[PDB]
Parts: C-alpha cells; structure tokens; sequence
C-alpha cells in the first residue's frame, strides 16, 4: 500500500492467479498496443510515452506479476508464468490481436509471447534493449546474468529479499556502492528506496540470479519458436577492459544470434543499433522510442 | 507414427505451442468433464471408461504435451506448462466450465487448474490417487519422489531417454529387474515396450526426478490456492519397512496434510479411502470409478 497517483486511470483484472492492474489509453478504433515494463519498472514506466503512443494506439501498459499493483507470486517466478498472465490480459481485457513492446525483461517476454501465446494473439513483437542469451545462467553464446547483470540482482536478493522481507534498503546502497562490479553502477541507489523498487518483489532478481526464472525457456530455442515479425532495438553496450563484464542487455554477439535464430525460423527480424540510448528509451526518451515503433508498426501488414 | 485405432475418433487443436490432440464424447447438454490421464498414459487410458461417462456427461479426454498425439516440446515440461495448455483448451475447446478428474500427475493438474485456471473456467476437481508431495523433490510433508517412484522415472531417463533419444528398453528391463527399489515392481516391465510408453516423453520422468517439474509449483502453496471443491481418492498405498519406500501415489500422512490445507482454504474437501483399488481404477475398475465420479458429481452446487 505504498502507491502513488499516475495521470491515467488505473484498473485491475482477475486473470486467475494474478490480478493485474494495468492503465488505458488510445482510441479502441486505433490498432492494440501492449507495453511491458522492464524488471523494476511499473506499468508507468510508459507513462511519459503513452501520451504520445495513445495517439495512434489503443494501448495497454500492464504491471507484470510480481510488481506494481499486481499480485506478488512468491515460488512461481518464470518467463511461462510470466507470459501466461499476459495471454490471459490479451484474451480477458484486450480481446484484439497485439502488438508488444517490451524492455528489456519485458522485451523477453514480448518475444516470449510471439512465440507461445495463442494463435492470432501476437500480430508483431518489439523488443526494446532485450537481454537474450545475457539474463541466462548458461547462456548458448556470450556473457551470463553472472558476467553482466547478475550483481545487481544479487544485491536484490541479499538485501532486500523475497517479498521485502528483509528490507536493509540502507546496506544495499552500501554494498552496492562498495561492490567491484563495474555494471553494478548502472543501476540506482538513492539514499531512500525509489517508488519502482517499493513496488517490485525481490524475488525477481533470486529468479533471474539464481537461474531459475527461464529454466523452462532456454532463449536459444524460444527465439527459434517466434511466429510473428520481431523488431530488435539494440541500445548502449560496452565490454569492461578491466573486468571483461557486459555493461549493457546484450552484447554483439548476441545479438547476432538473435537475429540469426529469428531468421532461420522464417520470420521477419529487423534489427536496430542504438549504441547512445539509454537502456529504458521509452522512459527516457519517449519521443524517440515512440518514432521507432510507430514507423516500424507501420511496415506491418494489416 | 506408431498410433494405434480407438473407438472414439481424435480431433487436434493448435493452443499456440501445444498442439493438443483430445477425443470427445457425449452431448453438450451433460456437464462439461475434462479427464488428465496419468503420467505415461495418453487419453486413451479412459477410452474403457468414456462409454459410462457419456451417459451423464460431455466428456473430453485430452492427450497432455509430451504424450500421445500431443506436441513434444523438450526442456519446456512444467506443472505449470501442463496446466496454461489445458486452459487454453477449455477456453477453444470446450467453452463451458467444467468439473475435472484426472490421475495421478494428472490429478496434480486438476488442482493446478482449480487454484490458478482462468475464473468461472473449473466446477471442481477429482484427484485420483494424486501423488501430492511424494511426487516433489523436496516436499513440504513425507516421503520425496526420490523414495517413492522417483527411480522408476530415474530409469525412464537413464535407458530410454529424452523423446526416446536412447530407446534402450531391454536395458531399462534390465536395470528395473535388478533395481534395489522395492517400489519399482509397481512399474510394468513387458518384454516389449508397451503402447502407452511409446507415445510417451521420457523427459517427463527426467522432470520428476531431477525436481524441476513443480520447482515453480510448491505443492503445499498450490494446494493453498485451490479455489473449488475437492474430491480426493486415496488408492492402494503401502510403506516398505525395509527401505522406507512409499509404495502408491502419497501417504496416509500426506492426504491427511493435503486435507488440511485444502480445509483451511475455505474450500469443500471430500476424501475416498479405496485402500485396495489399484492406481488407476479408473482403467481397471470402470464401474467403480465412474459411480463415485457421478455421485460425486451429483452433491456440487449448480
Ligand atoms: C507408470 C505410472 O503409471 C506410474 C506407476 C503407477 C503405480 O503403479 C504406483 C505409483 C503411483 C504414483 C505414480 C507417480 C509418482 C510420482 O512421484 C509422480 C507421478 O507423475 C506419478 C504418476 O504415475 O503420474
Ligand atoms: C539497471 C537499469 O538502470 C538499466 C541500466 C543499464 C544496465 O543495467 C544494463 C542493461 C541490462 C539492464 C537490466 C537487466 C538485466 C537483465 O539481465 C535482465 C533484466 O530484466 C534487466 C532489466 O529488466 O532491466
């Protein structure tokens, strides 16, 4: 209960397990648009872009489980459980086929649906800064969560905890600050826990350290599963010369996987290189973010 | 290609990943039954029974991923990919809520369904000689997986291996004859491998007994969510007082557990002792299975 008030109306559904809250926006009459927050990030992580996208959209900005408004799943973290629930939003509330956009995590889960949501949901996927192959614990190529991300989520699990059940906000910020990992300093530490945070479940970060939250969804075969066209936004990323780690979602290498693994599936695969933008351009540079997928929507078919 | 005639004709439907295949009895104005076989048992395992069910009964007997006609979709097998895939076929299929009955694992699935299928998608569940618990790597209550049938699916992995990749089933007689479990005779052993078996994904019993099944699906949480009525038949049970082996589905002391947690859920909870009823009586004792099915049936609201 420790919410804010947002500049859209918000609204929650019962999707069985979870109960999702989410924000409208858009004209029903425009083309479905669904947006996916990154890990951390609220349904109002769209928020300053949503004006922008309602013009030409009906879209839908959802708080995924574990964070925001929606139910917190202690024990049931992972990509399945986590696109399901958005299976269900499509079929309960959206009732239209979608295009998806997601960051980062939810860029993954965008993916994730175009892959293994049921047919005719998924009309094409964005993935914006995605980490594929990089959020794994045994990635097929390049850099793991270890190598790259991981640190940060560790310090989730250790200090925060499951559920906030530990809440040490303070020694977080303490050890994150002290800790050697270069990537670690890409991620915040205010002196007080920002709003995003107080909303998200640490258990997230376990899942994604720990390896178990794409257990059941190796991204090399997931990639190779995906039905509808894919846009690829790939934005800043560096390799540290001191401690080899990935400071970014997902390295070169990477990426060209990716995009190989989409293209040997007969899909279209579009791939952008955005190697001065921010991880979260939605959020940071919505004007930007908007261009891009308001142009790439448009070279879909209908 | 190695599928065999039935009385009852098969019709597949595509849920996005899963192409399920499911064969369908009786008349829309019965209410709507779905039926989970067992693990290594595709919906023909009811095909004996489908003819009494019809009478009182829309009957839909679905092959589960990973057995029958059914997709096969390797690293993938979760409680919680078995379950998202009968939701959806309840809601392309079916489109009526339903009372669910399966067997063993599948009556695992059954719960799942009453805890976290779509709302209004399940009437109640009929768990028949679920293996709650004994079925988990490190369950809540009594014995694991790794003392009750945990070796039988051991074998299943090491000698016939993932989507019969290894085939070796004179090995696996071998292995299964000489096993030190005493509960391994309660699985067949045919000089040749059954039909049941051949349709069947041995990475199932990989799933099972390394632990990653219900890694996402804590059964005492599951059990917790549960959101209908509950029958629960406890078969032919048996503790070895050599080895400790439990020899059944779950312990006395584990369906007692099961009641409780169901109970303190708020939800109606019925339990059958049928101590000399074989594991699947629903093949094996048509008759009896399908009057408590019907009985049981009878006293829900609605
Ligand atoms: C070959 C298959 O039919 C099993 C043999 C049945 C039998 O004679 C007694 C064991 C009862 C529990 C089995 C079981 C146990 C688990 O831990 C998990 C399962 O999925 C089953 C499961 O069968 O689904
Ligand atoms: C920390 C945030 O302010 C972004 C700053 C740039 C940065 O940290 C490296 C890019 C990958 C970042 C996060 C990330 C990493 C993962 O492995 C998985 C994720 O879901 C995220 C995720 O959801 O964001």
């Amino acid at each position: 209960n420790i919410f804010v008030s947002h500049r859209f109306p918000e609204r929650q559904v019962d999707l069985g397990e979870v109960v999702m809250n989410f924000a409208e926006a858009g004209s029903p009459d425009n083309p479905a648009l669904l947006l996916l927050p990154e890990q951390t990030g609220s349904w109002w992580s769209y928020e300053p872009v949503m004006g922008l996208l309602a013009e030409n959209f009906h879209v839908f900005a959802v708080d995924i489980r574990g964070q925001g408004r929606s139910t917190w799943t202690p024990r049931r973290y992972s990509l399945d459980n986590f696109g399901n629930d958005l299976v269900r939003f499509i079929a309960l509330v959206i009732k239209r086929p979608v295009v998806v956009a997601g960051n980062s995590s939810g860029g993954l889960l965008a993916a994730w649906l175009s892959a293994y949501a049921m047919p005719g949901q998924i009309r094409a996927a964005l993935c914006e800064d995605a980490p594929f192959f990089a959020s794994e614990l045994v990635p097929a190529y390049g850099h793991s969560v270890l190598q790259a991300a991981g640190p940060a989520f560790e310090l989730y699990r250790d200090f925060l905890g499951d559920q906030w059940s530990i809440g040490d906000w303070k020694g977080f910020v303490e050890a994150a600050k002290a800790s050697p990992a270069k990537a670690m300093q890409l991620f915040p530490t205010p002196d007080e826990a920002p709003q995003n945070l107080k909303e998200y479940d640490p258990e997230w970060g376990r899942a994604f350290f720990e390896g178990t939250v794409a257990l059941h969804c190796p991204h090399d075969r997931m990639l190779s599963q995906v039905k509808t066209p894919i846009l690829i936004t790939h934005h800043a990323r560096t390799i540290d010369p001191e401690t080899g780690e990935l400071l970014g979602a997902l390295s070169d290498l990477q990426a060209e996987h990716a995009q190989d693994i989409i293209r040997s599936a007969g899909v279209r695969v579009d791939y952008q290189s955005h190697p001065d933008a921010l991880h979260m351009m939605h959020l940071f540079d919505p004007a930007r973010y908007a261009e891009i997928l308001t142009s790439w929507s448009a070279t879909l078919p209908a």
